[PDB]
């Protein structure tokens, strides 16, 4: 195995070179593959002549671009504010379930909020041991007959931990950090031999500018910080008086012509304070109105000529996006500074001198000089973290994080070297985490700095306000959206997708606006931040809500989820289910199998309801198990035996029923099934004027009711399908509807030029057929999840929780940013 890391420089090579050396990971081999600038090497990683490299924040965006096809996949964890504690969260959850879900796990926390690594489930005696994060280590189950589990202790606070590594078993003349009750660093750090004092934040990130030899004034150490992203700054000497707003004419260095500290950031703010003449590409490019704003500058990758005068490097390396050119990047930016070639550099906090005293200072887009410790209020914004990249194919993922987790633990020296300052890496880098699999440049930077970059690069035209895009997810459905176009009056315009998902990451992604959700996709939708604009209103009894928009709904109408059993069967409750047969319509249906396997799950520690009956009827379960016995088949025998067909007898709403009637003792159905096949509803003979009062519906809480009741004894209601959106566009997607919908909705007043609900391309298209109409979603003050869901829901299939991961994009549209306002 082998991974080539891309350099860009001759300092760079040798310095990963030396790793080759001195790294000793097995199992992975790295070699080191040179080119003469960062495009060059996203070209060599394109083109399969390298694996790897590490990006600014700036070029993670550009090789996103089809050009170079690059992702992020690797960069180092930071953090926003201050967050409660997992197992507290955890806690908090848990207990804002529906209380008619009885005997659900909470966590228990320690005095630290942590879990204790012992963890018991109150109900059912059961505990296991759990990681940091609160899940089980599988197999560690031990049962209330049994003492508790003997767990290993908690993983150490990186400073307990680092403490720990410093000591070393027995030290002397070397730094051990100081760290708080909580394991937290103390704000303030001395070195124990030299004397000298500095401020680091919460997670030990040294403050630069505070770093004091002994003898001197303490530095001021602010409590409590947990804002760890990188800043943007303009860094000046004390020597000079210009403030911000008169940069025009002076000579500048900056980090570089694609970095978005050295770049970005300050021609963000130029142009916002309309310092800089320009607005949008019919002005020319934004590199020539700078080469107008500066009269010299050092802006690496540039090709203005005067943008290119105050660098240094000789011959062909002058001005190159590369280390031989000696003013590249952050602290190339401040060596130009230092050395007189500018008078103001661009870079980021993590580039300023440590040392509190000296003839630095922080220029301020607000016109005023600030200290070095002072970035950030003194700032031209946060940018985001900087990452590894490799081909969006990610042949090479694997070996890439392989090899950097193992050089890490190995201690390596990835992160300094003699040969020069952020070879390979950012010398402040301390560790490097894989990113989330489904992570892209968007959801990496986030959409206000990936709009942001891409604003520089090119008009973007802002779709209208006045028009919803509908995301589609077959041809019919695209048909129909055309024949709703032609009719709408430009209202409505259509998008294509293979999947409801891949709707979900257009409408984030401003390419579409609008999609209906099935239930089993609402909770990954609004994880990554979408909200209902409208639901799917399906009661056919009551059409008040309806004509009279607002008005208010007695019955949603959804069905509910039942458990269905005889009244002759007169020992069965709910909470004794265990062990006995029961019959679910298929594997996958909600509320015949993922309500009634939610709360099995949420009551007995997550054991298979595979295990929890005896023999049962679900068809889709595997032939051979006790899901299938119950099963019969083909009455017209072949074998199609627990098949996702109709040749299973068993199977759909009539067919669970059917099971539970002939052999078992529980049936889970929609609430709709008994009263659909008794009263002599179906001809055949089996349910030959099968009597509707014959049958009763398990409540929660151990008791029963008759069938009339399932309002009231449900295991769960379902929740309409959704119309989500973006937050913005709530407001826009509604109005856009409900004027629709009064055209072409089943009363609409042009309901013959379009119907929204149904087609002849097909069923289903866009809209479920059976719709009444869309009604506004009443967004409560409340946990979305909760509000969309309802508690019984929310509770019985996520356990309340906001953890759960039913679909690998949510790590990535969750991923936090670096962002201003």
């Amino acid at each position: 195995r082998h991974v080539q890391w891309c350099t860009i420089s001759h300092l760079e090579q040798k310095k990963c070179n030396d790793l080759v050396g001195s790294c000793n990971v097995p199992d992975i081999t790295l070699a080191c593959v040179y080119r003469s600038s960062t495009e060059n090497c996203m070209a060599a990683i394109k083109d399969g002549q390298a694996d790897a490299m590490f990006l600014d924040s700036g070029d993670v965006y550009k090789a996103s671009l089809d050009h170079y096809n690059l992702k992020p996949i690797i960069a180092e964890p930071y953090s926003l504010h201050r967050e409660l504690t997992k197992c507290l969260k955890h806690r908090q959850e848990s207990l804002g379930g529906d209380k008619m879900v009885k005997g659900r796990y909470i966590p228990q926390c320690d005095e630290k909020g942590n879990y204790h690594p012992v963890q018991c489930h109150a109900s059912t005696g059961y505990c296991w041991c759990v990681n940091a994060n609160g899940e089980k280590i599988e197999g560690t189950n031990t049962t209330p007959v049994q003492t508790p589990p003997t767990c290993p202790s908690q993983v150490l606070t990186k400073c307990l931990k680092e403490r720990q590594e410093a000591l070393g078993g027995k030290a002397i003349g070397r730094y051990i950090p100081q760290c708080d009750e909580q394991g937290n660093y103390r704000p303030m750090q001395c070195h124990g031999s030299t004397g000298y004092c500095w401020c680091v934040n919460a997670i030990g990130e040294k403050i630069e500018g505070t770093n004091t030899p002994p003898g001197n004034t303490q530095p001021t150490c602010q409590s409590h910080d947990w804002d760890t992203c990188h800043y943007a700054v303009a860094v000046v000497k004390n020597s000079s008086t210009f403030q911000f707003g008169q940069l025009k004419g002076k000579r500048s260095c900056h980090s570089g012509l694609s970095k978005t500290d050295g770049w970005n950031a300050p021609v963000n703010v130029f142009v916002e304070k309309k310092l800089l003449p320009w607005d949008g590409l019919a002005k020319g490019s934004i590199e020539r109105a700078v080469s107008k704003f500066f009269s010299a500058s050092c802006i690496p990758g540039a090709t203005e000529t005067n943008l290119c005068k105050q660098c240094i490097g000789e011959e062909e390396k002058k001005c190159k996006s590369s280390h031989d050119e000696p003013y590249y990047g952050d602290h190339g930016a401040f060596r130009c500074l230092q050395e007189d070639k500018g008078d103001v550099a661009f870079l980021k906090n993590t580039a300023l001198p440590d040392e509190h005293s000296g003839v630095y200072e922080l220029l301020c887009p607000d016109n005023t000089r600030k200290p070095l410790n002072k970035y950030k209020e003194c700032n031209l914004g946060k940018v985001p973290a900087d990452a590894v990249v490799t081909r969006k194919a990610g042949d090479k993922t694997k070996d890439i994080n392989d090899f950097l987790l193992e050089a890490q633990k190995k201690k390596c020296k990835l992160f300094g070297s003699p040969h020069g300052k952020d070879l390979m890496f950012d010398d402040s880098t301390t560790h490097l985490a894989p990113l989330p699999s489904e992570i892209d440049a968007f959801f990496f930077l986030g959409v206000k700095w990936y709009n942001a970059m891409k604003a520089l690069t090119e008009d973007v035209k802002l779709p209208s306000k006045n028009k919803v895009r509908w995301c589609t997810i077959n041809k019919p459905e695209m048909m129909k959206c055309k024949d709703w176009a032609a009719v709408s009056g430009g209202a409505i315009a259509c998008t294509e997708a293979s999947c409801p998902e891949h709707c979900v990451k257009q409408i984030l992604k401003g390419e579409a606006d609008a999609v209906t959700l099935d239930v089993q996709y609402m909770y990954m939708a609004l994880m990554c931040g979408l909200l209902p604009a409208v639901e799917e209103y399906p009661n056919k009894d009551d059409f008040h809500p309806c004509q009279i928009p607002g008005s208010t709904i007695k019955d949603f109408g959804t069905k509910r989820a039942v458990a269905l059993v005889k009244k002759s069967n007169k020992d069965i409750k709910w909470n004794n289910l265990k062990g006995k047969k029961s019959c679910h319509t298929h594997v996958g249906d909600i509320p015949g199998w993922v309500i009634p396997a939610g709360l099995i799950s949420n009551q007995n520690d997550n054991i298979d309801i595979e295990s929890f009956f005896g023999e049962s009827c679900a068809p889709g379960s595997d032939t051979n198990s006790k899901l299938c016995k119950l099963c019969i088949g083909d009455p017209e025998n072949p074998s199609t035996r627990c098949s996702l067909s109709d040749k299973e007898a068993y199977y759909g709403n009539e067919g669970a029923f059917r099971c539970l009637v002939e052999k078992g003792d529980v049936a889970f159905v929609p609430h709709t099934v008994v009263f659909a096949n008794t009263d002599g509803k179906n001809p055949a003979e089996w349910a030959k004027d099968l009597k509707s009062e014959d049958f009763e519906i398990l409540c929660l809480d151990g008791s029963r009711a008759p069938v009339t009741n399932y309002r009231g004894c449900n295991l769960s209601g379902l929740p309409p399908r959704a119309i989500v959106t973006r937050e913005e566009s709530v407001s826009d997607v509604v109005r856009i509807l409900i004027n629709q919908q009064s055209l072409y909705g089943r009363n609409g007043f042009e309901k013959d030029m379009f119907q929204m609900f149904s087609s002849a391309k097909g069923q289903n298209l866009l809209f479920n057929d059976e719709t009444q109409c869309l009604i506004e979603f009443d967004r409560q003050p409340k946990d979305i999840m909760e509000d969309y869901f309802g508690v019984r829901y929310y509770t019985a299939v996520y356990s309340a929780s906001r953890s759960a991961v039913p679909s690998e994009l949510i790590p990535a549209c969750t991923f936090k940013h670096c962002s201003n306002s």
